[PDB]
């Protein structure tokens, strides 16, 4: 069906949530742009830790080292992946920002990407992709600026909320806590 408003088609899709089926969107492998979708991250029944964002977002840029700690600690039973979306502050936006990074809004996976390859020269071989320019990623998981997410077995898990930057970290951090503690045991 077209919506007669929109001459587009109708959407039918709910927005992401706990509980619900996590989105199998588009993404782009960095190297050789090759068409990847979120579930071909996920190993088997192992949490997958969902990060998106971009350099120019200070929330996400200030988590990075915090989340790099939760791979190494989590990483026996936990998978991550980081999808490098659209900047937040882009140098040639209406509003002038001091972001210490100056990336024009990307216009092609070849922005894109040297975008995200200014983020991984730090965070030795954290798994990245790119969103696709569509923003398929982004969209379908409500995930614009930045988000943090587990998923698992194609179901969500745990949604980053919205509300005071800091939350979300410690939030994700309390989340693979509970799942290690029913895996192994409280560590001492």
């Amino acid at each position: 069906g077209i919506d007669p408003f929109t001459g587009q088609k109708l959407d039918f899709f709910k927005q992401a949530h706990e509980g619900g089926p996590a989105p199998n969107s588009e993404v782009v492998r960095p190297d050789g742009f090759q068409s990847q979708r979120i579930l071909d991250y996920a190993q088997g029944t192992r949490p997958l830790v969902l990060n998106f964002g971009s350099c120019t977002c200070p929330p996400f840029m200030a988590r990075m080292s915090a989340f790099q700690r939760l791979v190494t600690k989590y990483q026996r039973d936990v998978d991550f992946l980081i999808i490098y979306i659209e900047e937040a502050h882009p140098s040639d936006g209406w509003v002038t920002t001091d972001s210490p990074y100056v990336i024009p809004q990307h216009r092609s996976l070849e922005d894109r990407v040297s975008a995200a390859r200014v983020l991984q020269q730090g965070a030795p071989g954290c798994a990245l992709v790119l969103d696709t320019m569509a923003n398929s990623s982004s969209s379908a998981y409500g995930a614009y600026f930045e988000r943090l997410y587990v998923i698992q077995s194609g179901t969500i898990m745990y949604q980053g909320g919205r509300g005071p930057d800091g939350y979300q970290v410690s939030e994700l951090r309390t989340w693979l806590e509970r799942y290690d503690e029913q895996l192994h045991g409280t560590r001492p």
